[PDB]
């Protein structure tokens, strides 16, 4: 219903490890400031769509030399009882929930300046998953859902460590140019998607996929899109 | 005293292919509209820095899917008797005289919204050097040099294969990003260095450096700038 959702070159897309083109020149992720003090508190809103945190300033990002971003917030997407809902695939297999945190180059003053232009923003994603230990980081925001299970209710929770939220391996992704998952679907986005994956407990995974409500009288889940094509597009890997 | 001629990340510098990344992503470039019909005629001018030829509309250039691009203008760098003048180098190896093509990103409508934007900005770049028969395509634009001797001065001339003053071998290349060569020197720009070179004859390189004047009594010869240090950036081959 928006044309760009359209276009040749969407997201998500189904990763294929094999396929990946290892470059040399995909070097570790930097990210600074993403420790964030208790104070100020930051903004956590329902907005029927997903669940979505407010970044402040100062959360800098590199994806290579002279290449940097800000962080602007982030989100998350999951799925439904005996059904993962991840964006992303990897081989086909859909993981259970995926966080997205969404950056502007620091080459364009305003988001409107940047959709639809290359590299304009860039968003770093990771698979969630199942695992027998209670994630802490995690446990600081899934605790606060049952808050703001109305729609387009929103609460305010005390600064965390944003980096926590993500794998241990910095230098181990893949990266691809895509869109936005929602309308208006823009393009030239880049997407990174760590190679590995962070764990929550099977208790944190149904929370998230069972305390926010949505449109109307109806349950927030399976936020995913569908998978989009590649369309001659080469994933590329930070790893031989 | 313009500051990006002062930035980290610039333009030229030396290529040394043991060194370069080589990543399976960077496919053969598409070329389309560059073989042109002899009319409507276009503009070459001695701006005193170097010989431009201002291109029409309609040039498109992709480094690859969703890569797109559109040509602008092409100008050349050249020495003078015995010397050397293009601007990269390859193991520190000067070559005769070297070809840029300039191009702006789709997404941008003028480039003055591009400048320092990343991926804003896209040059194909070829070294010339001395072979034994006379160049066609270049002849064209070498036989008006003589119309142009005079700072400042311009001509019209006919319609040509663009493409045919570039290698025919556009799978093989290096490519990295840096900068504008002469100010404003804003980086974001991606350029791309042919691996095959392009033959001129002795008379032709000779017309090149011996026929243009620049500022002062003074003949434009030697419009190279010095090879700037990589800093840490990693060229990418197209090829093994
Ligand atoms: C049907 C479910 C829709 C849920 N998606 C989002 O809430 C969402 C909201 C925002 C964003 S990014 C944002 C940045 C610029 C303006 C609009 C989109 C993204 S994404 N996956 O990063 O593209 C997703
Ligand atoms: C020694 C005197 C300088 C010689 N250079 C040029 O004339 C020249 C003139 C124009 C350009 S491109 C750029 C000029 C300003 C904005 C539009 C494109 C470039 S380049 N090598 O591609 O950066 C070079
Ligand atoms: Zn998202
Ligand atoms: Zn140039």
């Amino acid at each position: 219903v928006s044309p760009a959702c359209a276009g040749r070159f969407q997201s998500p897309v189904d990763i294929r490890p094999q396929l990946a083109a290892f470059s040399p020149a995909l070097r570790p992720l930097e990210l600074l400031g993403f420790q964030l003090p208790p104070l100020p508190e930051l903004r956590l809103r329902n907005n029927g769509h997903s669940v979505q945190l407010t970044l402040p300033p100062g959360l800098e990002m590199a994806l290579g030399p002279g290449r940097e971003y800000r962080a602007l917030q982030l989100h998350l997407h999951w799925g439904a009882a005996g059904r993962p809902g991840s964006e992303h695939t990897v081989e086909g297999h859909r993981f259970p929930a995926e966080i997205h945190v969404v950056h502007l180059s620091t080459a364009f003053a305003r988001v409107d300046e940047a959709l639809g232009r290359p590299g304009g923003l860039a968003v770093l994603a990771a698979f969630l998953e199942e695992g027998p230990e209670e994630n802490s980081a995690y446990e600081q925001l899934l605790s606060r859902l049952e808050e703001i299970a109305e729609e387009g209710s929103e609460t305010q929770v005390p600064g965390l460590d944003i980096s926590a939220l993500l794998p241990s391996d910095f230098s181990r992704y893949f990266q691809y140019e895509g869109s936005l998952t929602t309308p208006p679907c823009a393009q030239g986005v880049i997407w990174t998607v760590f190679q590995q994956t962070v764990m929550l407990s099977a208790k944190q995974l149904h929370t998230l996929s069972d305390t926010l409500w949505g449109p109307g009288d109806s349950r927030l889940q399976l936020n995913f899109r569908a998978t989009q094509p590649l369309n001659g597009r080469v994933i590329e890997a930070s790893f031989p």
